[PDB]
């Protein structure tokens, strides 16, 4: 590493990790398109396993930016249109709530009020149509929005129906293989448990459990080098090899809604660069004023994204107007501003 990359990471991060008490971490920063890796004690406390450059990590919510791709790419190939019904998708979806809401709003949270959390009792296909069918908007569609796993969730499973595949078997096929995130899983295999790190909460080894929709919402586990890759690949779409990938990609970075600073593109979202940390809670109802039309992903932005389960607290962000990006993979669940400050510190820094 550049000494000026590896002075401000280690000067930032490990004060972060001291002052959080996070047993493990890995950092990637990618300068001039180029990743520098960074890695700080336990995987498995109780094993004393360290963190390495293979070790997975829970992405938690990151997970949405993958979700928000493959819907991109979807759109690109012409199976799915944003623009379109949620019924036409799925038919079932009968009661009268649901004329107006469209693949747009599950995707970016402005469908209406849909629930953070799918509650633990769903669990089949037709638990999940009743738990839909009956839930009640607070607001029209596209008037509010509230971050949401049921909303974007739904939308990640929609969007591959066409495809005939499995969400985890279009996720595979068409954006983890294509970009080479050959260590990048929804479900962990036993040949790479090895690597799995566990997630601390509480001083309590825990890992993120099976729900509905856990796929397509929060269910990633990814390594520091592939997380890296995700972001030179999100710097520079246009580098890839896949027309439908790279418009997926480019898909997911346009501008659909606005709310204060933010704009909300599919998973990823992005405020103006330049800004400080201080313009980068259970329950947050902000109105929304429509981008109409979308605008094109913005190079002078900051995109990002942050994540987390139970045990892990994961945080990217880039800007592709100076192929700057970093990617932050933590065992503990710890608090966002932390995340953001220290994002920024780094980044500000070295652009
Ligand atoms: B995202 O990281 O913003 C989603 N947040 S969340 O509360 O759904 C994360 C999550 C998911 C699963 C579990 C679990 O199984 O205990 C905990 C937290």
């Amino acid at each position: 590493a550049p000494q000026q990359i590896n002075d401000i990471v280690h000067r930032t991060i490990t004060p972060l990790i001291e002052q959080q008490k996070i047993p493990g971490m890995a950092v990637a920063v990618i300068y001039q398109g180029k990743p520098y890796y960074f890695t700080w004690g336990y995987a498995d406390i109780a094993k004393k396993q360290p963190v390495t450059q293979q070790t997975l990590f829970e992405l938690g919510s990151v997970s949405k930016t993958f979700t928000g791709v493959l819907g991109g790419d979807a759109i690109a190939r012409g199976e799915i249109k944003l623009s379109d019904p949620t019924t036409k998708y799925w038919p079932e979806l009968t009661a009268k709530q649901w004329n107006g809401i469209t693949l747009l709003h599950l995707a970016t949270y402005t469908a209406g009020g849909l629930p953070l959390q799918v509650p633990d009792e769903v669990k089949s296909s037709s638990d999940l149509l009743r738990f839909y069918q009956n839930w009640q908007p607070a607001w029209a569609p596209g008037t509010q929005r509230l971050y949401a796993n049921s909303s974007i969730g739904l939308f990640g499973a929609l969007a591959v129906k066409p495809s005939g595949l499995s969400f985890e078997q279009a996720m595979q096929t068409r954006v983890f293989q294509p970009l080479k995130l050959n260590h990048t899983w929804i479900n962990v295999p036993p040949a790479e448990e090895k690597n799995y790190a566990w997630g601390y909460r509480e001083g309590k080894a825990v890992h993120v459990s099976p729900g509905a929709l856990d796929a397509e919402a929060y269910g990633v586990k990814s390594t520091i080098e592939d997380m890296a890759r995700w972001v030179q690949s999100n710097l520079k779409p246009l580098d890839i090899n896949e027309k439908t990938l790279q418009q997926g990609i480019q898909l997911a970075q346009s501008r659909y809604w606005q709310t204060g600073d933010m704009y909300q593109g599919l998973g990823w979202e992005m405020l103006d660069w330049p800004v400080n940390p201080d313009s980068i809670i259970a329950l947050a109802a902000r109105p929304v004023k429509a981008i109409t039309p979308p605008t094109p992903a913005v190079r002078a932005s900051w995109v990002h994204k942050t994540g987390a389960t139970g045990g892990f607290g994961s945080y990217v962000a880039f800007i592709p107007e100076k192929e700057l990006g970093i990617v932050m993979l933590a065992n503990k669940n710890y608090p966002n501003p932390a995340r953001v400050d220290a994002a920024w510190q780094i980044l500000n820094a070295l652009q």
